[PDB]
């Protein structure tokens, strides 16, 4: 059997019976007129397997797939969809942490999108069995994937969007210089670090505390001698505006007098044989809860709101690939003796293959749905937080699959401080931002201390992980138990200070950050993104990866070397350089300026901290508070009467002065090459005209 | 690495004597091209190329030897140098490297940017065999796949190869 439904660009085909992970509505099942072979698709049926081949021309591009450590083209790699712990992970490891299957096809300046929805083990073999072919292997009978037209691969994520989900819109807080280590304790500590950051000028939005705080590692508690007085503790925080996220595992403790345990009986994950799934985690002995069945997710939501109630802000979910430890542990326990090196098989700590959860009723293998496990806890915790009429919600989620964005930032796990993570680190969150996921992240400054030589803790370094991710929307600095403490006050004051002034510019940007962060909530726009987004019909853009752009507006290029300036390579169109004034032809490579290589691109307009405007060329912009700003000839318009303080025009023709609604005219200023600033300080009922 | 050689109880008949392996090893790949040489000669053929990844004493006679499976990265640049040039003032003139590294995506010690691609062009401008190679995971690396940045100077680089070939080629004679 084969069906093939259409609607909006997008075209449904459906192999056999599918009994899908999750359900994407489709509000028009329109039986289509196109075939396999108009679509460009073959389609085989094997032993409980399904089989999707396409050609791959010399020039097509293959951009996608999400958290990938390898390039942003992803041909001549087999690629594995598995979540899995990857440990401390290295360039060139498959699989990691999150799947979203879903590849776009870039041919002829055309993008094409390809979303399988399965969480099996998919395999995405492009162009390495056979150079001129992408084979997609989805280890089931049956299955359901949709072919998303474009032609613009901005087009084809606002359907995917729209099929899957948009993002939520988180509040600007998420977006702010978080604090968090492995972690923070005991509560007095936590409170004074809080202070010192705060005297020495640093803005912090929140602190994670990570499994220290609970009672020996048990969900939902406190521990009993670090964290004695959780009130005291979360009323200081907010009397010092900050905010506190709180880690949860997916571990239950199989413990006789733990209440989670007792409470969510009837509602844990069983094995093939009927007992329940016993397995190893952080408290030790655990079971899992199924989050595949409604009332499991219930119960879940009650647990996390009765936590929020306390006055925690946000849920941060850790090791939900799901991940368990019981197989390597066996293997440590029987071969320990031994004095031979074991291999790092990182697939030994999924679920084992006995295990089944209860989708829709169904009894299901693990193995056909493990990536949607954590799709699942974040959605239950996401209702958690709607339980308690909770309008500011914050999720952080390490795993994830197709959907994920409905319901959780995802930050890029364990990474190694190094060099070369630099790289890498732009790889994985520019790969999972093209793919679906918008508010993703790292941890500045690797989470790696220092139980392994290859780790690299120089503290340039550790500027250059700060720069890095100026303008990622997830900010925060975390490091594991025996790393060096890498908290800016404790930097001698030449580092300290360089910290200090990028958190001040995250800060300053944060405004057009957020106001990207609501268009990625209300058409699922990505906010960081890669240049061949914005420049997909230019073949070069897509070996461009240590650069990226910041909406439609901004291209940042950071120095991710020891040198002191690099090589950016601009696209097509005139490019205003921000620290200097300078303006350049796009489609030509230049030496950077500034330590920070920050390029406007012509047809800009970007909001700034304090009110602050910078207008560059015709273009039209809506800031998060809903004021849309449009830019035309000699004329900025306002949707609505709106402050403004300091405005910032760029042009390469002289502005001598600016009339605020036709009668006020505020004195402009050059204050370099192609710069006129104007300080307005007042409100604006519709419009500035330039002179 | 010495797992992958041939076990010790093959024997071969050298000049009509019954040899083990061990005795005469490092000269299979020399009689190998040997008898290539001659199927050259069979088909008439005046214009003889071959290329071999083995050798022994007297495999100049029949071939051009690369240095196999390199691993593109800053520290190759140096060793391949080390290797065409002790192969070279060994007796084996016509030598080369894989230009960007044989090595694809199978493990974390490979530099695959393109300004190292870049040197391993000019690396070896004058090196006698000029050939780019790359496994099958690895990234494309082709010239015409690069930004145009890189991609006009690889082409300037190989065009100032062409420019020397008769003086190479002098020396070859
Ligand atoms: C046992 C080592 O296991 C590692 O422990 C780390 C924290 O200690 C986790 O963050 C990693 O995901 C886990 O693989």
């Amino acid at each position: 059997i084969l069906k093939i439904y259409e609607n909006k660009g997008v075209y449904k085909v459906v192999i056999g019976e599918p009994f899908p992970p999750i359900e994407f509505p489709l509000e028009q099942k329109i039986s289509s007129n196109k075939s396999l072979s108009e679509l460009g698709l073959t389609i085989v049926q094997q032993g409980n397997k399904v089989i999707v081949e396409k050609s791959l021309d010399l020039k097509e591009h293959i951009i996608g797939l999400g958290e990938k450590a390898f390039e942003l083209d992803r041909k001549r790699k087999r690629y594995v969809m598995y979540n899995v712990d990857a440990g401390a992970y290295k360039k060139y490891q498959d699989p990691l942490y999150v799947s979203i299957p879903l590849f776009i096809s870039v041919k002829d300046g055309v993008a094409t999108g390809y979303f399988f929805n399965s969480a099996s083990k998919v395999i995405f073999d492009v162009g390495l069995e056979e150079y001129d072919k992408v084979i997609v292997t989805i280890p089931e009978d049956s299955v359901e994937f949709y072919v998303i037209e474009g032609p613009r691969i901005e087009d084809v994520l606002e359907k995917y969007t729209e099929l899957t989900g948009k993002p939520f819109l988180p509040p600007m807080w998420a977006f702010g210089y978080m604090i968090s280590r492995y972690s923070y304790y005991p509560q007095d500590k936590v409170v004074e670090l809080v202070d010192i950051m705060q005297k020495e000028g640093f803005r912090v939005a929140g602190v994670f505390l990570d499994i220290h705080y609970m009672d020996s590692y048990k969900l939902f508690t406190w521990h009993p001698y670090r964290f004695p007085e959780p009130k005291k503790l979360i009323d200081e925080l907010h009397k010092r505006n900050v905010k506190l996220i709180t880690i949860v595992d997916h571990g239950i403790r199989v413990d006789q007098n733990y209440s989670p345990f007792l409470s969510g009986m009837g509602k844990f994950c069983e094995i093939e044989s009927g007992e329940l799934f016993v397995g190893k985690m952080w408290p030790g002995t655990t079971v899992y809860p199924d989050f595949f069945r409604e009332d499991t997710r219930e119960w879940w939501a009650g647990l996390i709101s009765e936590w929020l109630s306390q006055g925690v802000d946000g849920i941060w979910l850790d090791m939900n690939e799901p991940t368990d430890f019981s197989r390597a542990i066996e293997i440590r326990d029987v071969l320990s003796s031994l004095p031979v090196q074991f291999r790092d098989d990182r697939l030994v700590t999924t679920f084992p293959d006995n295990v089944v959860h209860y989708l829709r009723g169904k009894r299901v293998k693990h193995e056909k749905v493990r990536n949607a496990y954590p799709l699942y806890e974040a959605m239950a915790t996401f209702k958690g937080f709607r339980t308690s009429h909770r309008n500011e919600i914050f999720i952080l989620s390490r795993a994830g699959y197709a959907g994920i964005q409905r319901y959780a930032f995802i930050w890029t796990g364990d990474n190694t401080p190094s060099w070369d993570d630099l790289k890498l680190q732009l790889q994985l969150v520019l790969g999972l931002s093209i793919s679906g996921v918008p508010f993703v992240g790292c941890d500045i400054g690797g989470f790696q201390g220092r139980n392994f030589a290859e780790i690299d803790n120089s503290m340039d370094l550790l500027v250059k992980y700060y720069a890095l991710a100026l303008f990622f929307p997830f900010y925060r600095s975390h490091k594991a138990t025996d790393g060096i403490d890498t908290e800016p006050v404790f930097l001698p004051d030449y580092y300290k200070e360089k910290v200090k002034e990028i958190v001040e510019l995250r800060y300053k940007f944060l405004p057009y950050i957020y106001s990207l962060a609501l268009e990625a909530s209300e058409k699922g726009h990505p906010v960081i993104r890669p240049l061949f987004y914005e420049f997909q019909d230019d073949d070069d853009m897509y070996r461009i990866e240590d650069e990226y752009m910041v909406g439609k507006y901004l291209l940042y290029a950071p120095i991710v070397s020891k040198e002191e300036s690099r090589l950016v390579t601009l696209p097509r169109g005139k490019w205003y350089n921000y620290w200097n004034g300078e303006i350049i032809n796009g489609k030509s490579v230049v030496k950077s300026t500034h330590e920070l290589p920050i390029y406007l691109r012509e047809g800009s307009i970007i909001p700034l901290e304090g009110d602050e405007l910078i207008v560059y060329g015709e273009t039209s912009f809506k800031r998060y508070d809903n004021a849309e700003i449009t830019s035309s000839s000699n004329e900025i318009k306002f949707s609505r009467e709106i402050y403004v303080s300091k405005l910032t025009i760029t042009s390469e023709k002289p502005v001598s002065k600016i009339i605020v609604d036709d009668s006020k005219e505020i004195q402009v200023e050059k204050t370099m090459q192609n710069t006129y600033v104007a300080k307005i300080n007042q409100k604006i009922r519709g419009k500035i005209n330039l002179e």
